[PDB]
């Protein structure tokens, strides 16, 4: 019996998941509410078109509810769902707010159900296969990212700290266990362009004597790539390498590896297609996940504390 999801998503940010939920065997997308009219465009025949959101949490065959519109609306949505019973996968960052974060927290808590938040890189199985080999670098340095594009440049957009943050700061945390002793962000650039902010940021987390720099700027070529730095190796994920995870040797200079490094074995499942596939898994057996709701609220509280 396949697990019944419903996606509620408005604007750019209901991407690709009505595809990934047609793909996986074990889940169906029984209604959909999208502004979006390519999304509905996309439907399963047999698949209810929503206008009001509220109709897909009010629907009684609906198991779980994914919430992909932006993330000022997250709470309203993610309330009136945990409210409803359904459990909830909630695109990043989890909220733009820490109160409204810890408000869900709360219902979660009060009800039992079960709130994912869709952190990419924690479903991705090369971030997976990094920490199932972070002994080989022994005790951890140092650790670096750096996202990269070009723009878009949105007038009163999705802040790049909160939206590209959120991406990097998930990461960090799951990475490190524990929330930072400090956290700064430090703009190198920033300025307007196209009526949108145009620029480049370092967020700085301190974890005692370790400190991870997460480099955002959406002024130059597309990138995606990060670095573990250790007393023995260093590993590194990177999107313009042939191989997805690399063991190289160790640094105390916290520079990007020059050389091509050792290739570790990773797998191809995609990492949205990972995220939706267990996150169905869980609807009926409940569980915290890689990327629980908790670890949600801990993020959004770093990236106020960079604003």
């Amino acid at each position: 019996s396949p697990v019944r999801l419903a996606l509620i998503g408005a604007g750019r940010w209901g991407k690709n998941y009505i595809r990934t939920i047609a793909g996986l065997p074990g889940a169906a997308l029984v209604r959909l509410a999208s502004s979006n009219p390519d999304n509905l465009a996309l439907v399963p025949p047999g698949c209810v078109i929503e206008s009001d959101w509220r109709s897909v949490v009010s629907a009684p065959e609906v198991e779980a509810v994914i919430i992909a519109t932006p993330p000022a609306t997250h709470a309203e949505i993610t309330l009136a769902a945990i409210a409803s019973g359904k459990a909830v996968l909630v695109e990043k960052p989890l909220t733009l707010d820490l109160a409204e974060a810890e408000a869900v927290a709360a219902a979660a808590k009060a009800t039992g159900v079960m709130v994912w938040v869709e952190h990419t890189q924690l479903f991705n199985p090369a971030w997976e296969a990094l920490k199932a080999d972070l002994t080989s670098i022994g005790p951890i340095l140092a650790v670096r990212s750096e996202a990269g594009n070009h723009g878009p440049y949105r007038p009163g957009g999705v802040p790049m700290l909160w939206d590209w943050g959120a991406h990097d700061v998930s990461m960090v945390l799951d990475l490190m266990g524990r929330d930072p002793d400090s956290t700064s962000a430090s703009w190198a650039a920033r300025g307007e362009k196209d009526g949108g902010e145009a620029g480049d940021v370092t967020l700085t987390l301190a974890f005692s004597t370790v400190e991870a720099h997460i480099r955002l700027c959406n002024t130059m070529d597309k990138c995606r790539r990060l670095a573990v730095f250790g007393e023995a190796g260093t590993l590194v994920m990177d999107d313009r390498a042939t191989d997805k995870l690399t063991l190289h040797p160790p640094q105390p200079d916290g520079n990007w590896p020059v050389g091509q490094g050792h290739a570790l074995t990773v797998t191809d499942e995609m990492p949205l297609t990972r995220a939706v596939r267990l996150f169905a898994g869980a609807v009926r057996q409940p569980e915290p996940g890689p990327s629980p709701l908790e670890l949600g609220l801990r993020v959004v509280r770093v990236l106020g504390a960079c604003s």
